[PDB]
């Protein structure tokens, strides 16, 4: 299947954003891109085909909540292409600039993330690293989920424990991801939107965050949430937080919570 | 130490009277008791008191009624979607506070939920001949503890296959044992698709979720519960 961009056809304009994964920058091709190359240098045979496996999974994806895969290109480097965004980040609004967002829309933001999420959740996609730097929101106010590409190839060939729930912190099983592990997340991010501000600010050690989340020890300060928070969205929260992994909701539930608190 | 004396009450159960009407079970246990105590709620069978004189006892309440096993089988009532979804929220409400205080039911089904003045539900038995409630992990009793919460969230489904359906699931297989092995193994599960029409996708989608064959895959009852509040308000 071919959603192969052939190289030529899109020029690379200036970068948006690194990490060892891959570097992103804004490019064209048939109009503003996004193009992410990947810092594998020279990826064997094998090392193409799980890259198109995972490019694979990520044309099961087609809703107006996540970002939208456009192509990819295998020569000079690897790469994915999707949409532009004019816009930014949950994060940079939230954590960077501070951006006061009024209740209305902060709930808004929260709907349209478990809606996208419930998607991929439909399609059987473990996202395996929702955080706030991968909620885009669109100058219209449409959120796009991204990063969800490429959970297995990263692996094999760091900065989201904020968003890690415990079985995910403390690796034990060889495979700790679940839906209740984004869900989870997804809670962070609700902290995020209704606290104005990251957790454990007031712990200054990684490794001992690390520690005590992955115990029980160390849950996020809900009292901290503003004041014009709904109770049943502290509660919601609450819920999506539990430390226990099979006593949080799914998407379609959390979904629901949502769209019903956003009538009153 | 909540002991009531012989001559003052009145295999199966039979009806008694101490302070008003009550249902007496007649039959090292004493730590059972003080677990009991403090089992209160309005959807749980309320526990008043044991005894061991003549032999060992457990007392209730009466409650005027019948099991819903009672109402939907044997004389088949013809409630309304309202009614038996109010029916299967107060069955989630008990549930939910019965695991909330660590205890594992054991066997929920349909004969040991009764209808008190035929509207508000009261759980009980939970101090084989029921293979059509028990999951799979639990149906071939394969190891140390099969039993879980997750094995009475399994039981609510069948309760809720048999609110909708108003008939009880595999009616089409004679050979109890072989539906001891089709389940066990996960080749047979209920029929879905025997829902009345006007059963909103999520209540039988949450039926479904609750009868997941993966034990870790179900819902815990507090979401059961928040669930049916959330298909409620509609
Ligand atoms: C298939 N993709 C959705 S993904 O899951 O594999 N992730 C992904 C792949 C390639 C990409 F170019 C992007 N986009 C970005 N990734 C990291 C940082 C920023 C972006 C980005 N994308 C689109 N518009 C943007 N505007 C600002 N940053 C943007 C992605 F999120
Ligand atoms: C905590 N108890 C409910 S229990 O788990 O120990 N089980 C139990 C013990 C003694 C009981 F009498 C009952 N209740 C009944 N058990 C069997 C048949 C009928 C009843 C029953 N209880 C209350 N009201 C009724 N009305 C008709 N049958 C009734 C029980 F459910």
């Amino acid at each position: 299947d071919d959603w192969e961009i052939p190289d030529g056809q899109i020029t690379v304009g200036q970068r948006i954003g690194s990490g060892s994964f891959g570097t992103v920058y804004k490019g064209k091709w048939h109009g503003d891109v996004a193009v992410k190359m990947l810092n594998v240098t020279a990826p064997t045979p094998q090392q193409l085909q799980a890259f198109k496996n995972e490019v694979g999974v990520l044309r099961k994806t087609r809703h107006v909540n996540i970002l939208l895969f456009m192509g990819y290109s295998t020569k000079p480097q690897l790469a994915i292409v999707t949409q532009w965004c004019e816009g930014s980040s949950l994060y940079h609004h939230l954590h960077i600039i501070e951006t006061k967002f009024e209740m209305i829309k902060l709930i808004d933001i929260a709907r349209q993330t478990a809606q996208g999420m419930d998607y991929l959740h439909a399609k059987s996609i473990i996202h395996r690293d929702l955080k706030s730097n991968n909620i885009f929101l669109h100058e219209d106010l449409t959120v796009k989920i991204g990063d969800f590409g490429l959970a297995t190839v990263k692996s094999r060939w760091s900065g989201s424990i904020l968003w890690m729930a415990p079985e995910v912190i403390r690796m034990q099983d060889k495979n700790p991801y679940s839906f209740q592990s984004d869900v989870y997340a997804f809670g962070i991010v609700l902290y995020e939107l209704m606290t104005g501000q990251l957790p454990y600010s007031n712990i200054n050690n990684r490794d001992q965050i690390i520690f005590m989340v992955g115990r029980g020890y160390l849950s996020p300060d809900l009292s901290k949430v503003r004041s014009n928070c709904p109770k049943a969205m502290k509660r919601l929260m609450a819920e999506c937080l539990k430390k226990k992994r099979d006593e949080r909701p799914l998407f379609p539930q959390i979904l629901a919570s949502i769209e019903l608190l956003a009538r009153s």
